[PDB]
């Protein structure tokens, strides 16, 4: 079978790479390569960083298109509800979890709020769009008192995107018959975008091998960041694990009942393609393609969550926003109160909304958390050393939360 | 009525938003509200224009490509005449009047002009469609003597778009049969986007009430401008409301005897809209769908005179240039002879052209005239300082020439 | 014959251009002119080059998506393998033309080449289409030992659009049924497109004229020019000639047993065109209008292998690399052995590629080949006093090598 054999070689993909890399960085590593080869080293994982991010575009947008299209608007309306209400209730748990773990196993022993939403709540309604296909607003300062300027930067605007695709396929609905050549389009499109997915997928795995040797090759060495972070580590990967592998599936299973581990395996390549590239974005492509096709959720389902679930739900950026946040205040030793738990809880699921779903995506928003709750900012320096793992765990999870919630929501349609 | 619950909410939005602007600076206004607080006090307004600035492309591109191919081309050729001619002779007589009130009140008691023009030619033959989506050529200078050299600016090219969807619209009514699927996917386009137009209209009001409560409360005192600019205001009010309630009206009812205000209450709300941006473009959309359904205004009469007037057609900025250029010379007791006034006329002609129909995009202009009728520059500094009203005042007799225009020759059609 | 017309047209524009040129240039040239006229003097043909770049988009991506999907993958993957296998031999034998004539005439009596391959990889791939519309990743260095670090930088990136079309049509022929109606979308759109170019072409005279007139009215003097660098510029011009009228005619003979020199003046237009505008991208709409319409060659056989020749098969762009790198190995007297010869060949023939098909795209590589071939980078300096007629050559013979070709294959599939 096709499907298992890609399952096998993406899964054999990731550990050869670490093998690679490991055994790279013993002959010496980037300086034995040196620039100019180690660039040439780590470019096929660019090159498919580079072609998932190409149809991320089409992709979202015929996808959401067609499947809010494809619903009655209340219908729709209901299902919306629904999902961003199974988001919210993991994001907060995610964050929750973080956070008992942070405080169990004590680890630790910019841009305004008010600006971040705003900002937020422009990407949400970009101002042009073919601006929003690769920019997204951000907001700097000028000392006039800082007074806020923003423009737009480099960046899609998945947010802005997403909306818009929503709000344009209710308008088609409500067209009737006149808006049925778009929906039409709109569908083609998206299937050759999706025939151009399953040929992705199978450059996937030398991409992905190559990804991770070169960000273990990168590495000065494990003992350097484990020796000083290594209790920080294990919070956020073992929360990300408990999340993912028991509270998720737990969660699917009570609410559908049926094996959660067999979709995990259908959804395996998009993982480990999550894992890879550090980015739900780039690997909701292929997250797509899995869920339609490996497992049994219907195509406008998946077309309607995936989608809006990979730039809204993210569940592992919360937990490591948290244990980020308790790990900084138990270095400074700062008291935390429940009103002070509480508030982090609910900064960080506010602001997982807002990660672009980057890679590097969480450290941007972890001030906003510790600046809602006031503690130390310069100790994110530490955290950035073992960022390109943390964040790695948390995409492999936030992808897996949108996939176990589209099947969800198919068994609650069904 | 809707219709008529709309313009209601949209009066009362402007008026209520006056009134909260008024009570809010005597409360101390921007001082005693902070940077962060007034930036989240005039966020709706921004949320608005953010909403109408991500239609105007789609919108203003499949309106004119469908208006374009739903007319044969010479029958396309001759309106376009006949909507051309009454362009300028509006805007002819915008600035005629502006300069007979400056004169007789006497409130007065950088690019280079062929740069300016060599631009807005490029601007009208885009180089890059897609760049041309969201940016606009404009002519810096290098010391080397001064050369101009130009380069892709932020700001939509609407007039390139404009004349590229034209041109494609007449291409497609010459494909014939093979031709009607791109025009059935334009019109249908069109349509979702003027749904989309529909749902924006009723958080317009909002949007509305902000916008006007920010912009007065940003002001440091109604003194202070007015006891220095007053007859300088007056003369440009005065000029814009004679222009939009009799001139205008006055044409509109000896070339289409029927009631020109009827028409007028038909897009009072696009007018509330675009006194509140200080956009035509932004207002467009709202102009449009009005202008349709409001008024007995032809769809193809409408999708085809609009766009092109929103771009090409400005009384106010017109009668403002020259009201500012008259202000100026009598400032400095410059001289104004005959051949004088005629140049002032038709520089700010041909420049009301040219203006990006942005929020104060007559300014950058005013300099232009100023160049060609050689005038102290520097004078501009102050009109700056009254411009965030003047430039709403104009932007309303702007749009208001538009549907008056679209209305003539409807009847002329008819 | 309208077709003729136009061809004498082109020819008339192309004499009388350099004439005016020269009679400006005896009445003193820009000097004379002034800055300011002489920006208004040479305006139409920037006028001319914006229009095409307009049309490039959208013509290059639908064409190239109907070819596509108007084959058999396995009849277009055989269709393509022989267009890039005559295009490799054609600049193979361009690039031996160039170092023989260098070598038996004696005229000459940045970025790394690794970066310079992954940017072309990288843009072959483009990581936005959006931003591909418009820009392309190019590599800077920063400091810290040299690192590469790349953006995207202004320049359409054509080679990526190329390949991401050529792979949606495939997908859109896979999908079948459901495909059809892209397939007959983005053939009216290229259709209307062609309607864009078939109106440009009358344009083109006018264009041409003021493009040569401005561009020899932009030269100090010829003396100064040839004096120093005749034998050079005797070189690449004679290897051009010699590539285009007697080469690659004598293989479209033996291939294609018509006579070439029809298929020549089939396509006159677009090759002064090519010669004005000193770019293969801006003239493709032009020869590709002529070579459907003038000559016998298939509309998919066309569209399929003209815009890939366009950014792929640059036979001046190798001759005149291969005779600069000659030229500079002269000049410094630095011995070139047969590896020296089979290295200037190979990597002329692959810098070809890279070559971005704009005006002065060649000098970009021509380091690449100057690092790859050891020697001095800097007498560069000369080639530029020359390159603004250099440059034009290698247009003329790059699309007459596409031209041909498309001919060529249209005989191997008849
Ligand atoms: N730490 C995070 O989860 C940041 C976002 C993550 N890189 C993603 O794309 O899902
Ligand atoms: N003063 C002016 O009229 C400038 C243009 C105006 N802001 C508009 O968009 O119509
Ligand atoms: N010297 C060259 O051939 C560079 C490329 C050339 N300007 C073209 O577009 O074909
Ligand atoms: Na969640
Ligand atoms: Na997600
Ligand atoms: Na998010
Ligand atoms: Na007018
Ligand atoms: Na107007
Ligand atoms: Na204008
Ligand atoms: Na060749
Ligand atoms: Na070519
Ligand atoms: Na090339």
């Amino acid at each position: 079978l096709r499907a298992n054999l890609l399952v096998l070689l993406t899964v054999v993909a990731v550990v050869a790479g670490v093998a690679l890399g490991l055994g790279v960085s013993g002959a010496g590593g980037a300086l034995a390569l040196g620039p100019e080869r180690l660039s040439a080293f780590v470019f096929p994982g660019e090159l498919l960083l580079r072609l998932l991010r190409m149809i991320i575009l089409p992709l979202v947008v015929c996808s959401l298109i067609g499947g809010a299209a494809s619903l009655d608007p209340g219908a729709l309306g209901r299902l919306g509800a629904w999902a961003l209400l199974f988001f919210l209730v993991t994001t907060l748990l995610a964050s929750a979890l973080g956070v008992g773990l942070a405080l169990a196993l004590q680890p630790g022993a910019s841009k305004e709020v008010l600006d971040s939403f705003l900002d937020l709540a422009r990407n949400i309604f970009p101002s042009n769009l073919v601006s929003a296909a690769f920019r997204s607003y951000s907001t700097t300062y000028e000392e006039r008192v800082k007074v806020p300027v923003g423009q737009e930067v480099e960046g899609m605007n998945i947010l802005g995107l997403v909306v818009f695709a929503i709000v344009f396929g209710v308008a088609l609905r409500k067209l009737g018959p006149e808006g049925e050549l778009l929906i039409r389009f709109f569908n083609s499109f998206n299937e050759a975008t999706m025939v151009l997915v399953s040929w992705i997928m199978w450059y996937a795995p030398v991409g992905i091998m190559f990804l991770v040797a070169g960000k273990i090759v990168e590495m000065e060495d494990v003992g350097l960041l484990f020796a000083r972070l290594g209790k920080y580590i294990l919070c956020c990967l073992l929360g990300h694990a408990i999340h993912g592998l028991l509270v998720l599936p737990l969660i699917y299973f009570l609410f559908t009942r049926k094996n959660p581990y067999r979709f995990l395996w259908g959804i395996v390549t998009p993982l480990a393609t999550a894992f890879g590239t550090s980015s739900s974005s780039a690997t909701l492509p292929l997250m797509m393609k899995c869920v339609e096709e490996n497992n049994g959720v219907a195509k406008h389902i998946s077309r309607f969550i995936l989608p809006i679930g990979a730039t809204v739900n993210m569940d592992g950026a919360a937990l490591f926003q948290c244990v980020a946040a308790v790990f900084i205040a138990q270095l400074s030793q700062q008291s935390l109160d429940f009103v002070k738990i509480i508030t982090i809880l609910v900064t960080a699921t506010a602001s997982s909304v807002g990660a672009a779903g980057i890679p590097a995506g969480g450290v941007l928003t972890l001030a906003i958390i510790l600046e809602a709750v006031n503690l130390p900012v310069d100790h994110i320096s530490l955290i950035l050393a073992v960022d390109w793992l943390v964040d790695r765990s948390c995409t492999v999870l936030n992808v897996e939360g949108d996939a176990l919630g589209a099947g969800l929501l198919q068994n609650y349609v069904d």
